[PDB]
């Protein structure tokens, strides 16, 4: 019979004071969840496991020297007028390293064949459910390494006020390099964060103030490079007037997934639908931020369409609308939205009351993040998984696929819609 237990929990400080001021993008995450993603590895041959665990521990400490925020803590000051400030103290209080053993549990137990994410996956991460503002006391980075019969799982819990998805995977890429023998990471973070004026920080903000919540389930779908290329051509072929074939591969796929989810739920064609993209500000500010700007730097772009138009209007029209919402996130709108936020600095509510699954769909992560380059010395990973802690939001999480140019999507929806999707030949997934 299989089981799961914790062997040890250890504080990891940076191998070798300063403060970081947080900007609007960072503060918005204070009352939300951590990023919880991890990497699954197969051990074809025998491995000296105590030596592997020790090597991950020491290479983690070496990497933290280059990313001191992950070894620090948040500092929150609450004021009588119900406002607050927040910053990161790089005080080297340390990350947390959790060593767990899943007896009689295997790779294939974790990757159930073309099925749903099994419950064991959520236990491969530590500090599940902890909101980011609890980083005043809790580590900003927790690493759980779980031993399996035929491999290991490396699961990270990262405070979303400190880092977005891009920065999460910058750190993982850099940790893998250090573990492989690199002296320094190949990409060094930019740690000073963005404000329109030096006088803005510390920003003084206020805290506080869903269909089938708690009942959602999670399933992965795989999209080959070919099927993606097929959808891009189709979408661009349907919008000829004014096109140099500028609908991207990702836009076409996301448009296709949106249509497929709505098709499978079978809803009134008068329903209004909201599709939440996160648009990176790094490349869009003038002057742009550094590519390796370490923090949050992205804004919701909300695509809105009637269900009837979404389906009856064709793939290219949906993808064209997405392309246009992305294009409106200009340097002007980023800066004006920032300025407008400073004058009503309220952390957001997570939005409307939803009465069906397709109503509000959140798109997270990106296929541009490097998942399969994370060789720590024992080979590339077999798969990427998240904690699947979320059972509240209808959500699509994007991952680079194992094959060149493919994409894995992790879909969190009611079970019956995920079943319809897996039986829909128009949904052009594979495996
Ligand atoms: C266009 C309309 C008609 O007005 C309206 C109708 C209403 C709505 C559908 C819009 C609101 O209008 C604003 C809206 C987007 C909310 C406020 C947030 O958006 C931020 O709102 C603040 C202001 O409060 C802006 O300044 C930021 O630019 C913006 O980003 C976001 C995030 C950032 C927390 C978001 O989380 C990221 O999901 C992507 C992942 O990749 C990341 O991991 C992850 O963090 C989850 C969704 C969520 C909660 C909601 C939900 C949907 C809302 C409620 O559109």
């Amino acid at each position: 019979m299989s089981s799961l237990r914790l062997v040890s929990s250890s504080t990891i400080q940076a191998a070798n004071s300063q403060l970081i001021d947080l900007t609007v993008w960072d503060l918005i995450g204070l009352e939300r969840e951590s990023i919880q993603q991890g990497l699954l590895y197969h051990h074809p041959n025998q491995v000296d496991t105590p030596n592997q665990i020790q090597h991950l521990k020491h290479s983690l400490s070496s990497t933290l020297s280059f990313f001191p925020p992950f070894a620090g803590r948040l500092v929150i000051t609450e004021y009588e007028d119900n406002t607050a400030t927040c910053f990161i103290a790089c005080n080297n209080a340390g990350a947390l390293f959790v060593h767990a053993v899943a007896e009689n549990t295997t790779i294939s137990d974790i990757l159930q064949p073309n099925k749903y994410v099994p419950p064991i996956v959520n236990s491969l991460f530590s500090l599940n459910g902890v909101k980011n503002r609890e980083g005043t006391i809790q580590p900003l980075l927790v690493v759980q390494v779980t031993e399996l019969v035929d491999g290991i799982f490396i699961g990270l819990t990262v405070n979303h006020v400190v880092a977005d998805g891009k920065s999460f995977w910058l750190f993982v890429n850099s940790w893998a390099e250090i573990s492989r023998g690199f002296q320094k990471p190949s990409k060094l973070p930019t740690l000073e964060r963005w404000f329109l004026n030096d006088t803005d920080h510390p920003i003084r903000f206020s805290f506080s103030m869903k269909f089938q919540s708690g009942q959602l389930t999670t399933r992965f779908f795989h999209f080959t490079r070919e099927n993606i290329a097929h959808l891009k051509s189709k979408a661009n072929g349907e919008v000829t007037g004014n096109t140099e074939r500028r609908i991207s591969s990702l836009q076409a796929l996301l448009a296709h997934v949106w249509r497929s989810v709505v098709r499978c739920e079978r809803i009134d064609p008068q329903e209004v639908l909201y599709y939440i993209l996160l648009i990176d500000a790094r490349t869009r500010l003038i002057p742009p931020l550094e590519d390796d700007y370490f923090g949050n730097a992205g804004d919701a772009g909300v695509v809105i369409m009637k269900a009837g138009e979404l389906l009856e209007g064709g793939l290219g029209n949906v993808a064209w609308n997405m392309n246009k919402v992305i294009s409106l996130n200009s340097d002007e709108k980023i800066k004006n939205r920032y300025k407008s936020w400073l004058r009503t600095p309220q952390l957001p509510s997570m939005g409307m009351h939803t009465t069906f699954a397709s109503q509000l769909l959140i798109i997270a992560n990106s296929p541009r993040f490097n998942v399969y380059g994370n060789d720590f010395g024992w080979g590339k990973p077999l798969a990427v998984r998240s904690s699947a802690e979320n059972k509240r939001d209808c959500k699509i999480v994007l991952f680079a696929g194992a094959e060149e140019g493919s994409i894995d999507i992790e879909v969190c929806l009611p079970y019956e819609i995920l079943e319809a999707l897996g039986n829909d030949a128009e949904f052009l997934d594979n495996h």
